[PDB]
DNA sequence: GCCGTAGGGCCCTACGGCT
DNA sequence: GCCGTAGGGCCCTACGGC
């Protein structure tokens, strides 16, 4: 792995630490191999600062590093047998890129801490612009980075150790609410080098990114950057639910390509999660062939399967192209994407989701779409609707795997403050199965739970004898039969009591802990039920006031459009020897206004017209659609005008989504 | 790995044999986990016909197998001892999974015969038009496939024991002769018997691979992988005037629309055609890490970028001017070339290495001045000969230079196609001070990785087989050129210590040249005059079908064109005509009958925008209209006299030669 | 120790002909 | 034991909460 130099002075070698071969190839090729060394390493290292000993000296990147710098570590480091008086620490130039900076500066400073007294470690300044060293040319790396006449290394400066030792804790250590302290009080949503300054500001830009673009869903539509942009992906070619299933491996490099500069397997796994029915309440994407399962089997991989959108994500888009949501710029400005979808039905709420940011996560429990859009409703007519009566409509959660819930109070709690823990139950039932004996019979179980894992755990206590009656375990399930998990009862025993240790004992039964923390207006923040739903329908207001505006402006462009083609069908030949006459578009152009009192587009839509727009019925066509449209004109007005007739309306689209989508409970909420 | 079913009564049990997990877990959703057992494998298993016997048993897919049946192997083998009633081979319904079966029956012929005689094993039969299992769904593979209802499973059967072991001798054995005259006699271009099956499907395997792989073509020098590439980035205008583009991109659309196989063979291969060390014209132009000398891979494609190279602009120059056939893709659902127009001799030029089945090939890269200087002398001299078509071209030109000794290899391989070409490195002696000396390489033999070659002399002087050798440097860099230092101990002859370097290490490396390419969709031997005479013709009948093709347009757009003229003459008649008019097809049937005009000259005539009848748009009608008069009797010229379209071919190559053509890079020494 | 978005990479097989 | 198109697949790491 250690391209090493072939000089041996360590004064005058310099070592590279690069984040994989991707990066070390075109680093190997750069180089000056007499004076530098390169090691590439496997990408995100081991935090040190939340790792003992053991794990740490296990590590093969830690060893790799120890054993070519030559120096040793903690109370055995020895300066004098360092193998290099730089250590340059070259990741790459986006926000993982700082973040494997500041794991390599934790263990460069809590292991080798004289290395960095001694003004050996460095930090290198690749150009941005690039997903990878591995995107640049050999050449390009050289002169603008490794170059000893050109570059512009950062020499990582001890200056206050207290400080430091502080700073590393606080932003490494295993204490997240520090570290989530740190986050909020610094975050702003919108040569040498310090080391402390250094690690705030990396660590810093990478937690502020996972938490405002990777992590954590929008409370307006539900999604993560990732799930949006394969969205989009679908939406921009065309892969309706009517068109044919198209390859996901094609899906997954348009995407890569054009919104998201992050691995394939991020994208492909995210993507095939949205596809699968025990995993999304409302699937977005409709799958053809090995999907994965609820055993924890993965998807084929993605030359085999086929992709689209399914009937509901039509939803998740719906008016995305009438100015309803704001469009930016892409990663690298080649393309354009949405900031946010229209989303026609509360997705953050009926899908929920599940995400490990930095310094806090998120946990949203899936709901039934009848339910949501109902309390959604009752909100609308009532903004001083309480959570209780808001739970007339919502129940409580209901996952796609069905199952049951244990009491509203959990419910409640997680309902009203955005945190509770609520305990999930699968359904079971106990019945003969010849000769008096007995079995519990399994056929649902708690959301997220792998079904195969929790077979080998009631495996596992009986075969350690921490269960008693057990005889037979199997797992029936089948595509014909459904999910059918058997564990056959001892005669005589008691089968209620061997149920009731399963739910104890095993994930049989399992908790969901509610931790309801979504994006709203680019911030994370934890929210109860109403919240929710009250920003959710904001969105909706937002989204349907700017489709009628932009209906309306269209409108009237056509109307004005019209008025032209009017004048010129009304003076034809006029018009025709008006142009006939010019030898020039410009000169045209120009004596079609004056002459006829027309606008720059007018003039241009006459000169765009076919002859085959002249037949003789055209005439009355033209003062057709113009009627039809000043009524429309008149409709669009009407509703600007009035926020009832407004609100009203988006009352009637949402409930035109429940009673199309809308679909029955799954999940048992049992009381007692 | 093994997901076992429920029941222990191997009487009604039965376990299928899948190619990986993505087949596996199709399989697993959609079986009947009672009495269906998966094993799911890992691609191509061992040939047990040409491995040793250790290395069969320790090879954990063998070893799953074994232990999954339940028997044991050989004498020690228990019939009664079975897992399961039905082993069921379940490959995927494509050429490679038909060798994987081929691969399967071999073993269990070979060490679990009474396996077959007991007809325990058994065939299955899933739909064609899947790359895979994994593409199905769980539902329509039970269906089609597993259910024992509407199954067709083919059980093996042994018929005549001597014969079959011929033929797993023949198919699958060492001996490469055989295997080939089977090829060459057989190729064209329920129950089941074991012989029968293992002929039907290896010819499947060895013909797919002959003909759709491994080997190239004598017309465009390509072998469909790289075929598709080069259309990939030719369909979605990846021009070298435009911005390099994403390589997972090209990569995804190519497997999805054209090439049905595995990622990595169609990067790997886009990688190599960017490569100036492998490729004498680079096919590709790359930004970012693909690859070095020393055999390090290039970057994850979705870190690279990539574009054509001017040169392949003329691999792909009039590809929609009908010049070439197009056929059906693999799942019909997009067309493909079948070759490329291929404006340079690209076979010759870059050369190829392809390793079939019977066969393979090796064909060395040559200077495109003298290989084009070449096809001009051909061009005037059918009856020329292999000595004088030498005096054009000297021999290979390699990439990466270096030195060829003696012509007689190179003679015998242009004579019959094969011969041994003996490739040195370019090294010379130097002082380096005190009277001491040192060897310095700055040109190494093709395709020879230059960090391995170090390390094989580096090895030769530490178990001291070689003597002299004082230090060994690779001082190679981006801006000094390859550089590979051997220091010599003071007062050793370097001279001596260098012909010993060439003596035993790849300093001296030899090329066995081996020209085989498909010719008319067969693979074949071929001399040097014969690939340039294949090479001359596919150039006469792109240049004579690309005229054709534009003669055509131009009649067309000239027919249009008339139309508009009459239009333009009688403008306001035009009007009336129209204006009178209820709807477009009364007022087209009225511009035909009045005006004599066409159908498509009436729709393009209604078609024709208003802006048309400015001064400049109508004198651009007519301007146009002479310069295609003009266009058209140049082009009938050409179409009339075969001597004036051969000499058209010549200069189109000329022209090529002129703008593309380089210096000889490896010397060629006597 | 799992949930799910992220960073990163390696090793087995067939096939022929040259060493 | 390499070369170059093919079949196939696994493991280590951060991050929070429980
Ligand atoms: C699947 O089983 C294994 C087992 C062990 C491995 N060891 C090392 C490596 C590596 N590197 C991989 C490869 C893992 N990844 C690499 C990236 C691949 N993706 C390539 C790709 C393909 C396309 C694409 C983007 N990336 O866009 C369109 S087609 C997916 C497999 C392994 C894969
Ligand atoms: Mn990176
Ligand atoms: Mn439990
Ligand atoms: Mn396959
Ligand atoms: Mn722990």
């Amino acid at each position: 792995k250690l391209a090493d130099c072939s000089s041996k002075s360590p004064e005058e070698c310099e070592i590279f630490l690069v984040e994989g071969d991707s990066a070390g190839g075109s680093t190997k090729s750069g180089r000056d191999s007499r004076t530098q060394a390169i090691l590439p390493l496997r990408g995100k290292i081991l935090n040190v600062e939340k790792a003992r000993l053991d794990r740490i000296l296990n590590n093969n990147e830690i060893r790799q590093m120890i054993t070519a710098f030559g120096t040793g570590i903690g109370g055995d480091f020895d300066l004098a047998k360092a193998r290099y008086h730089k250590i340059v620490i070259m990741t790459d130039a986006d926000v993982d890129g700082a973040h494997i900076r500041t794991l390599l500066l934790t263990f460069f400073y809590r292991f080798m801490r004289p290395l960095i007294e001694a003004g050996y470690v460095y930090i290198a300044q690749p150009p941005t612009g690039y997903k990878g060293l591995g995107e640049m040319n050999a050449d390009q790396l050289w002169e603008t980075t490794m170059n000893p006449e050109h570059r512009a290394l950062l020499q990582v400066k001890l200056e206050d150790a207290i400080e430091a030792d502080q700073t590393f804790e606080m932003l490494m250590g295993d204490v997240v609410e520090n570290r989530r302290q740190f986050i909020e009080d610094n975050a702003v949503y919108a040569n040498e080098r310090n080391i402390t300054s250094e690690m705030r500001e990396s660590f810093l830009d990478y937690a502020m990114s996972v938490i405002v673009a990777r992590a954590l869903p929008d409370v307006r539509d539900g999604l993560k950057p990732v799930h949006r942009r394969i969205l989009y992906g679908l939406n921009e070619q065309g892969m309706t639910p009517d068109k044919s299933y198209k390859k996901s491996a094609r899906i997954v490099g348009d995407v890569m390509g054009k919104y998201h500069p992050h691995g394939d397997s991020s994208i492909y796994e995210a993507m095939v999660r949205m596809a699968q029915d025990f995993s999304y309440r409302y699937p977005l994407v409709d799958g053809q062939g090995n999907f994965g399962s609820m055993d924890g089997d993965g998807a084929a991989a993605m030359r085999f399967t086929e992709a689209r959108m399914t009937k509901i994500t039509l939803e998740l888009l719906r008016d995305i192209n009438k100015d309803t949501i704001d469009f930016i710029d892409n990663y690298d400005g080649n393309e354009r994407e949405p900031s946010v979808l229209p989303a026609r039905f509360p997705n953050l709420l009926a899908n929920g989701a599940s995400g490990i940011a930095v310094g806090m996560a998120t946990n949203i429990p899936p709901h039934n779409l009848t339910e949501l859009i109902n309390g959604v409703l009752s909100l609308s007519k009532n903004p001083d609707i309480s959570i209780a009566e808001l739970m007339e409509d919502i129940e409580g959660p209901d996952f796609p795997t069905a199952g049951l819930i244990l009491g509203k109070s959990g419910i409640r709690r997680a309902y009203e403050t955005g945190r509770g823990s609520i305990q999930m139950r699968s359904r079971a039932v106990i019945e003969e199965r010849g000769g008096g004996r007995q079995r519990i019979v399994v056929t649902e179980i708690p959301f997220q739970v792998n079904k195969a894992r929790m077979i080998e755990k009631i495996a596992e206590l009986v075969r350690d004898k921490k269960i008693d009656g057990i005889t037979d375990l199997r797992d029936e399930t089948s595509l014909r039969t459904g999910v059918r998990v058997v564990i056959d009862v001892r005669k005589d025993a008691n089968a209620s009591v061997i149920l009731n240790n399963l739910y104890k004992q095993t994930p049989l039964q399992t908790s969901f802990g509610v931790n309801m923390i979504a994006l709203v207006n680019g911030r994370p923040k934890l929210i109860n039920l109403k919240e929710a739903l009250v920003h959710y329908l904001e969105h909706q207001k937002t989204v349907v006031r700017r489709r009628t505006q932009y209906n309306l402006r269209k409108a009237k462009d056509r109307a004005h459009i019209l008025e032209g083609l009017r004048i010129a069908l009304d003076h034809i030949d006029e018009i025709i020897s008006t142009i006939r006459e010019s030898d020039t578009d410009k000169v045209a152009m120009e004596s079609l206004q004056q002459r006829f009192k027309l606008s720059e587009k007018q003039a241009q839509a006459i000169l765009d017209m076919r002859l085959r727009r002249l037949t003789g019925l055209e005439r009355d066509k033209i003062e057709a659609e113009y009627n039809e449209l000043l009524n429309y004109i008149s409709e669009l007005e009407t509703i600007l005008a009035d926020e009832e007739v407004l609100l009203q309306l988006v009352r009637d689209e949402l409930t035109e989504i429940r009673d199309r989508f809308g679909d029955d409970r799954r999940t048992e909420i049992q009381l007692g």
